């Protein structure tokens, strides 16, 4: 009838922000209102700090070893602790990263001129394109678009997405599937894996696969320190995390711009003042470029890539609202109610960048929880998007259909678009 992001959203106006489903053993409290989403993200953020362990999860993670689906612990504190600062290296520490994604960009242009004068999707590309930036960062791959072997991680990616798509969280087989795509996935990495651990310099440099393994390298004994599994995971999870909802929020941006080409074009004019029509964008430009980040926040805002975040697990007992809330308890936080609340935004359902031009925005959630991958995720989002506007122009060769599909992520139906450069 109607996916649970909307209907919970829609039952908040009429009954209450707070609704407590049963099945099992498990009470599942789902949360639609910024103050209550706050008491669980912020305010008791660490009792809220754990997770579900589905089989599903195991399969994926061996185990809840990497962060996404790990409980919090001395071991996972340390654990992101050492992710978190990996990642901050790469991007804000220097230009790796900001090279890495140029030099990206650069193959996905080049993809789009060859791809004039047809009414191509994109998609592919994009995904190609945010896959090898992710095998660069986290193994220095060398890839080219052809490449067969960029060709068979965007496969076993791709697997694992169409089968957890069909099948389980089981918030609310042929997991033998995924099992299968775990493996080939899991022992390509691992070859990474020992390629990097024979030659591996600590001073410095040149790998997240390199900066974890240093840090495990760092490693005393058992109780709270990390196993070379969490590396193998959390590379794992680089992608698993990463690529879906940054190549998606890429394809809702360039969706919205199709029905806004007056707002495509105003951006482009902020490019061309501000940077040339020649440089690619580089980050230092980024707070001259007030529109575009504002598109950026919008398009988060108005299409959230998990509308209902990962459960929160209740780790010891606690309260939300003003009720008692049991150990176990899960907890689904409503990323739509939250960005969709009338109450704190002014036409909601209308996007307009200008609203975020002149407080219960929370695009990678927040506390103990929050996105490992944001310092990252925002300078992806950024550089893709300032130079194809820049190099290119995205036209409708009838209009795409803005409601959005739920496959591991929220997304925008296929669709085709004129691509045009200078
Ligand atoms: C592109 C847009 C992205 C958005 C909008 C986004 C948003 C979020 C959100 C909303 C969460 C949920 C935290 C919670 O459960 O409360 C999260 C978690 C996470 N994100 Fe992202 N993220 C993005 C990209 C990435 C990328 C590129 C990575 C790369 C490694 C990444 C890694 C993670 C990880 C590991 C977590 C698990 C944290 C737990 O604990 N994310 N992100
Ligand atoms: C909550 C969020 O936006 C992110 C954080 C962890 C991410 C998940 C991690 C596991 C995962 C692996 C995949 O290969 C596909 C997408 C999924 C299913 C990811 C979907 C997006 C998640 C749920």
């Amino acid at each position: 009838n109607l996916p649970p992001h909307l209907l919970f959203t829609q039952l908040s106006s009429q009954y209450g922000p707070l609704f407590g489903l049963y099945a099992g053993p498990h009470l599942t409290l789902v949360v639609s209102e910024i103050g209550l989403v706050r008491e669980v993200l912020l305010q008791r953020g660490r009792e809220f700090a754990g997770r579900p362990k589905m089989v599903t999860t195991d399969l994926l993670t061996q185990g809840g070893k990497d962060i996404a689906f790990a409980d919090y612990s001395p071991l996972w504190k340390n654990h992101r602790r050492l992710v978190h600062s990996s990642f901050t290296l790469f991007g804000e520490g220097s230009n790796k990263l900001q090279t890495i994604v140029q030099e990206a960009a650069d193959s996905l242009c080049e993809e789009l001129q060859a791809c004039r004068g047809q009414s191509s999707d994109l998609s592919v590309v994009l995904m190609r394109a945010v896959t090898n930036v992710i095998c660069r960062l986290v193994f220095s791959s060398s890839y080219q678009p052809s490449d067969p072997e960029l060709q068979t991680v965007i496969q076993y990616n791709d697997g694992i997405v169409q089968t957890i798509a069909r099948g389980g969280l089981v918030d609310i087989k042929d997991l033998k599937r995924l099992k299968e795509c775990v493996s080939i996935r899991d022992q390509l990495l691992y070859k990474k894996l020992l390629e990097h651990k024979k030659s591996l310099t600590p001073g410095e440099p040149r790998d997240l696969l390199d900066a974890l393994l240093i840090g495990q390298q760092r490693g005393s004994g058992g109780a709270d320190d990390i196993t070379e599994d969490h590396v193998l995971m959390t590379a794992a999870e680089a992608f698993g995390a990463g690529v879906e909802t940054t190549s998606t929020t890429l394809l809702w941006t360039i969706a919205f711009l199709l029905h806004h080409p007056q707002l495509q074009e105003r951006v482009q004019a902020e490019l061309d003042e501000c940077v040339g029509v020649d440089r690619p964008p580089c980050l230092s430009d980024r707070p001259h470029l007030p529109l575009l980040d504002a598109v950026l926040c919008e398009v988060m805002r108005i299409r959230p890539v998990s509308p209902i975040l990962i459960p929160h697990v209740a780790m010891q007992d606690t309260s939300l609202g003003g009720h008692s809330v049991p150990k176990g308890t899960r907890v689904l936080v409503n990323m739509w109610a939250i960005h969709h609340d009338p109450k704190h935004w002014d036409q909601p359902e209308q996007f307009n960048p200008e609203r975020f031009l002149e407080s219960s925005f929370l695009p990678f959630g927040a506390g103990p929880r929050v996105c490992v991958g944001e310092s990252l995720a925002r300078i992806e989002l950024f550089l893709f998007v300032s130079r194809p506007l820049q190099r290119f122009s995205f036209s409708c060769p009838s209009l795409p259909d803005l409601q959005g599909r739920f496959g591991v992520v929220l997304q925008p139906e296929r669709y085709t678009v004129t691509v045009t450069p200078r």
